[PDB]
């Protein structure tokens, strides 16, 4: 792909984070803590899952960023509506305002309803995410495999401002403590 020139500098929004997340001082890295991180509750925080939003809101244009997923067993990545549900149980789908892919139990899947199997020969250490607001497109790229396409959501109905979306996943196994990191431009 040739989307690199639409690179944007994403930072994480502490106020949206699940209360067990630890965000670095530079707001570029997030990981699961072993306990509640001693923050007050608020209506923005994701309650049920280890999720956080980027601070940036997008309503036009073309945007590209990259996320490091090295040595994680489970994670979700993509974009979502600013108005997504924060509290309680929900599935990641375009109907609920999410355009995402994930790793879970040694398989990669796109967050359609129902979910779609992905075909990845080279497990990615870094993921590129491309959003074309006007075209209604969200695409995912395998940076470890020379930028090969993972998945394209097309005919997207964004229906609002978009935010970068992250889920570091639970760490029941003791093998998923590693962070998500926003990679430098
Ligand atoms: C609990 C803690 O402080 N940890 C564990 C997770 N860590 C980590 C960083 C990068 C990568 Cl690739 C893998 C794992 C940092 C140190």
């Amino acid at each position: 792909h040739h989307h690199h020139h639409h690179m944007v500098h994403i930072t994480l929004d502490r106020n949206t984070a699940n209360s067990w997340l630890i965000i670095s001082k530079d707001r570029r890295q997030v990981r699961m803590g072993d306990t509640h991180q001693n923050v007050s509750d608020n209506k923005e925080r994701f309650s049920n899952y280890p999720m956080v939003l980027g601070a940036q809101r997008f309503s036009s244009g073309k945007m590209y960023w990259e996320v490091d997923v090295t040595q994680k067993e489970a994670w979700d990545l993509g974009v979502c509506r600013d108005s997504v549900q924060r509290k309680g149980q929900f599935s990641l789908s375009p109907e609920n305002g999410f355009w995402t892919i994930w790793l879970w139990q040694d398989s990669y899947e796109a967050g359609t309803s129902p979910q779609t199997t992905l075909h990845i020969q080279v497990p990615p250490c870094q993921i590129g995410i491309f959003v074309d607001y006007e075209a209604g497109v969200v695409s995912f790229y395998n940076i470890t495999d020379h930028g090969s396409l993972i998945y394209t959501f097309s005919e997207c109905v964004f229906a609002g401002p978009l935010r970068p979306f992250f889920n570091v996943g639970f760490n029941y196994s003791g093998g998923n403590a590693a962070p998500l990191k926003l990679c430098p431009l």
